[PDB]
């Protein structure tokens, strides 16, 4: 069991400890399309790229790339397509994957600005009536709702490809309280946040992944994903207590490199799961 580990790595203070074997045992696959010269300028982190065998590729001809992996788990029977926070000039390519990959839901786990700099594009309209072009993709994107709460805010959106003159209803949960430095206190809001998205629909089979992104769409995007998936497990199992979490974080990292950045976001997630657990159970 989870909880008895929990205090004995807390007691004895391990997490630094018990993060770095994390590191070591984790998966190198290449990822030589990111590294190619003509991508240079589609990297918001040159340290943070998608493995070749698990990247999003864009329907467009030119360049198809875009930094996103798809994290299949195959006994969990879930999807997620994680992601950099848009740059200025992607803003029109991360909207063609949500197009293409029939994406219902956005995750956004960071503000616009944090630490007095740029973590994100501003990707999304502020007004009903001043809707974005993405001439480059074709997409017209208008805010239709919005619904601001004390620790997320979710947005409806509607998404029209103007080739094809077909609309798209897409949600935009953003938490909004995610600390400048560390992790929050309790994962109370965090778990009414994971709900709200689940209730939704937009993890559900019958749509595309749900897109899921902070900065470099791995830390905040990976405790994201890592939740989900190990409560998802514990519902689906004979036995909840055989779910090991350095289990699960590790076969989403063959598909995405540098899941949880810090041993404090590894404690957390414990914490969530294992709250999150008791608040099922
Ligand atoms: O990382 C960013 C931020 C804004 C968009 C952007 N555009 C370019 C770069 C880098 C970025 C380059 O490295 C070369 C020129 C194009």
């Amino acid at each position: 069991e989870m909880e008895k580990e929990f205090e004995q790595i807390d007691k004895s203070g391990s997490w630094a400890a018990i993060y770095q074997d994390i590191r070591h045992e984790a998966s190198d696959f290449p990822s030589r399309v990111a590294k190619l010269p003509k991508n240079k300028n589609r990297n918001r982190y040159r340290d943070v790229s998608p493995f070749d065998h698990s990247r999003i590729k864009l329907h467009q001809e030119d360049n198809d790339y875009i930094n996103a992996s798809l994290i299949k788990m195959e006994e969990a029977q879930r999807s997620y397509i994680l992601t950099q926070g848009p740059l200025p000039n992607t803003v029109g390519h991360f909207w063609e994957m949500v197009w293409e990959q029939k994406s219902r839901g956005v995750v956004m786990l960071n503000r616009v600005m944090e630490k007095g700099s740029l973590k994100c594009a501003q990707y999304w309209p502020q007004k009903e009536e001043k809707e974005m072009i993405f001439e480059d993709t074709n997409l017209k994107l208008t805010l239709i709702s919005e619904d601001i709460k004390s620790y997320y805010t979710v947005r409806q959106l509607e998404l029209e490809n103007l080739t094809t003159q077909e609309t798209r209803e897409i949600l935009h949960f953003h938490y909004t309280t995610w600390p400048d430095f560390g992790v929050p206190e309790s994962p109370a809001s965090f778990l009414n946040f994971l709900f709200k998205v689940r209730e939704s629909g937009s993890l559900s089979p019958e749509h595309g992944p749900v897109v899921v992104h902070c900065s470099a769409g791995i830390g905040r995007s990976g405790t994201f994903c890592l939740a989900d998936t190990c409560l998802l497990l514990m519902d689906k199992r004979k036995d909840p207590s055989s779910v090991d979490i350095k289990k699960v974080l590790l076969e989403m990292r063959k598909f995405r490199m540098g899941l949880i950045q810090t041993a404090d976001q590894l404690r957390f997630s414990y914490l969530a799961v294992i709250e999150g657990a008791k608040f099922i159970m």
